[PDB]
């Protein structure tokens, strides 16, 4: 296997799929991957770099400080409020704002170390009893609180959808995020949110034709 190859393949499915290939962006899940792997995929042209705990990020991004790589990090995992000290400094992207308490701790150490964080609102889209993403009714009732945070940036949406082979499942997932965040568009955000964050190795296509602006795709670059 190639992990350029693998890269390769994914940017022409974006050319492919995408209804608007120039917005997407491939976000490499590194969340299993050493750094030597880490690595093989700058070495593709690309350097987004996904991963979902907070420990494993902190020592991921001084290595490759030290090794002075430039690297996109994302957080696309579980925020504790009491862990976002540890990223706040180093990562450009936050997938994962759920709540309105994270959003606002998030908010608290960006303006302490004097920066604008950009991040996404995580919505719990399909109803999973394991929910960790704000349900639509409970983003609407936050959503003047959210947006005078002046140290956040708000400029998308995320969610994640169960694992099927359902197409149909899947396209109602991904197309109704994509109806939140147009009418989220419309109704608060004067048309600012400009990214859609879902897909995933097994369905990536098909969140790519529903819009997907960031896919976030581990075992098909690196297995």
């Amino acid at each position: 296997m190639s992990i350029k190859a693998n890269v390769e393949e994914i940017l022409e499915d974006i050319k492919k799929y995408s209804p608007y290939p120039e917005k997407v962006k491939l976000v490499a899940v590194t969340k299993y991957s050493s750094v030597e792997d880490i690595e093989k995929f700058l070495e593709t042209g690309q350097n987004i770099c996904g991963e979902n705990k907070v420990q494993v990020i902190k020592d991921k991004i001084e290595y490759f400080k030290e090794k002075n790589k430039k690297i996109k990090w994302h957080f696309i995992g579980n925020l504790q409020k009491n862990k976002v000290k540890y990223i706040i400094d180093d990562v450009d992207l936050i997938h994962s704002v759920n709540k309105l308490s994270l959003a606002q701790e998030i908010n608290k150490k960006a303006e302490q170390s004097s920066k604008i964080m950009d991040v996404l609102l995580e919505i719990n889209v399909y109803g999973e009893e394991s929910k960790q993403g704000y349900s639509l009714d409970e983003l609407k009732c936050d959503i003047i609180e959210l947006q005078n945070l002046k140290n956040l940036n708000i400029i998308g949406v995320m969610t994640m959808a169960p694992f099927t082979d359902d197409e149909k499942i899947l396209r109602m997932v991904f197309s109704e995020l994509r109806k939140i965040k147009d009418e989220l568009n419309k109704e608060y955000f004067n048309n600012n949110l400009t990214e859609l964050s879902m897909g995933m190795s097994s369905d990536y296509k098909i969140a790519l034709q529903e819009g997907s602006t960031f896919i976030r795709v581990g075992t098909k670059i690196f297995k």
